[PDB]
């Protein structure tokens, strides 16, 4: 089978907190002695259109920052701010602090979201960093701080924290030193993203999950030269796939002796035909937020 | 609209390995109890027709290898329930979480926490479908991994895996191992019936669209229940029950939409088809969305 599977949660879970400033209430991240959180939670309605973050943070004392996990109230013992985190040092120490660390991700590769309200956790899927650096995610109003992560062996890697929506419903954020995925900005003003294309590399990814599967109605008997299939997928708004896409999409290739030119003649013929009412692995449309990896691991 | 899994850490804290010869699946550990599928007792060719009652004579506490990670949990007696094997072991799981066991009804979702070796490798949302398969995602050694839902500080176990059937779908049973469906943990040949789409969660779904604005569907035409289980099954959908009608009742309320204004709309999509519109950005239905679901993401 083939499910759209996210990361075990707990260890992410157990360093997730609620911080309040003023009448503003969001999700903080714990490890160690250290809350992370974004630093909108400073800010009043009359701040939130034009924030200046820098003196509006100067004017702040440690006591306005009500941290609370569970039960118990964490005292901040310090406060200083990187990009657009706020980072609450406190006097205690999580011992659920998981090995971890702080990574950037490209566009394309996926992680898990474990979606968090007033420091609980509520929920947990897998998105992918869109080309344009938005997120397609479930998020409501008091989901700030709720982070998006990868587990590799023992190890969280954090790469995901949660900002704002879009108008058009897509959602924005940035990574753990604070820098925003994207061309997005920490005031409440309504921001479109840069046009978005798919993520032709995934949706070959899942092509070949498909087969795996036993789906196989979309192959065909023709093949494509690298260039004159990226000719097609530019024309349709998906990205060019270069070699290196290619070489990560081998072992799906061997596995099923389907040649990734061969699986590239095919999704150009599912771009110009459509699927004519048919559906692959369930979907009506083309999934694009499986990387090769995802389908490597969870298939076999 | 995101398949949403709940959190699995409450769930995580109770995953152990059991193995039996070279034989390892998943356990359960919760209070001083492992549970997991009886046949980790079978050797491979047991598997072809095994009898569970003759296996478990044989076997004493001390076959029974439980493992945290690995760190020994001494068994400490045995029993059998069901398709279901209990271990009592020497130890209280100190992560035991507030839970119950629960047998869920078609239609019904719920998060599974696969597992391998007793660890948590990924988790993930199901339906129970009305054939009482579900379309899961399992490799060998997963058994014993479990799905469940949580009810505030709750979790409800409500399944338990033990096979997958010829068209790659997968059965299981509940926490006292009373199977879900027909089937039987014997290495045989067994067939689902054919599926129907669950038409609760269409419905759900549909007052989601509705939510969000998007609405063009609505008629002004009710109809009984009674004729709109006959119209569906002639669609291979689900007939409602009395239960189903109480749970959509929230999202009856929050859109004064009546259950059965929304059934009169849904024949006649089923008898008009689409004509070539989208609901919620797709011309599929959906129907692994229960009411609760559509809640916990809208509000
Ligand atoms: C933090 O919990 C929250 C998460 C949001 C709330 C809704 N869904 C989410 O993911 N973040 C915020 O509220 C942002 C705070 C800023 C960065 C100071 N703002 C935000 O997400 O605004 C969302 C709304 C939805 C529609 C839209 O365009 N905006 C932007 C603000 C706005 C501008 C003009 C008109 C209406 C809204
Ligand atoms: C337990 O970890 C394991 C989980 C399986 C492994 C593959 N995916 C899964 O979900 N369960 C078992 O192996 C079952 C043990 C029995 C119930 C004692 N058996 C099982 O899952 O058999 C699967 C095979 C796959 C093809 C098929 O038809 N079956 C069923 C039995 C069978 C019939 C005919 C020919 C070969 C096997």
């Amino acid at each position: 089978g083939f499910r759209k599977m996210a990361f075990p949660s707990g260890k992410v879970e157990g360093c997730m907190v609620q911080v309040t400033c003023g009448t503003t209430t969001l999700n903080g991240l714990w490890l160690d002695d250290v809350v992370y959180c974004p630093r909108h939670v400073i800010c009043t309605s009359e701040d939130m259109l034009n924030p200046n973050y820098e003196d509006l943070l100067i004017r702040k004392s440690n006591h306005n920052f009500l941290v609370q996990a569970g039960n118990v109230q964490l005292r901040v013992i310090g406060h200083s701010m990187q990009n657009c985190v706020l980072k609450l040092k406190v006097d205690t120490a999580n011992p659920k602090t998981p090995k971890y660390k702080f990574v950037r991700i490209q566009p394309g590769q996926t992680f898990s979201v474990l979606a968090c309200y007033n420091g609980s956790p509520s929920g947990v899927y897998q998105c992918a960093m869109r080309p344009n650096f938005t997120i397609k995610g479930s998020f409501l109003n008091g989901s700030c701080g709720s982070v998006g992560f990868n587990i590799d062996y023992d190890c969280v890697s954090f790469c995901y924290m949660h900002h704002m929506e879009l108008p058009t419903g897509v959602h924005a954020g940035t990574d753990l030193e604070g820098n925003f995925y994207g061309p997005f900005v920490d005031r409440q003003t309504a921001q479109a993203a840069g046009t978005d294309t798919t993520i032709t590399v995934n949706v070959l990814a899942w092509l070949y999950a498909a087969v795996i599967n036993g789906d196989r109605w979309f192959l065909n008997r023709f093949t494509t030269t690298l260039n004159d299939f990226n000719l097609v997928a530019m024309k349709y708004n998906y990205e060019p796939l270069t070699q290196d896409h290619v070489d990560i999409l081998g072992p799906l290739s061997a596995q099923t002796g389907i040649a990734v030119l061969d699986m590239c003649a095919s999704l150009k013929e599912l771009l110009q035909n459509g699927m004519n009412g048919r559906t692959i692995l369930g979907s009506a449309l083309l999934e694009d937020e499986f990387t090769p990896f995802d389908v490597v691991r969870q298939c076999s």
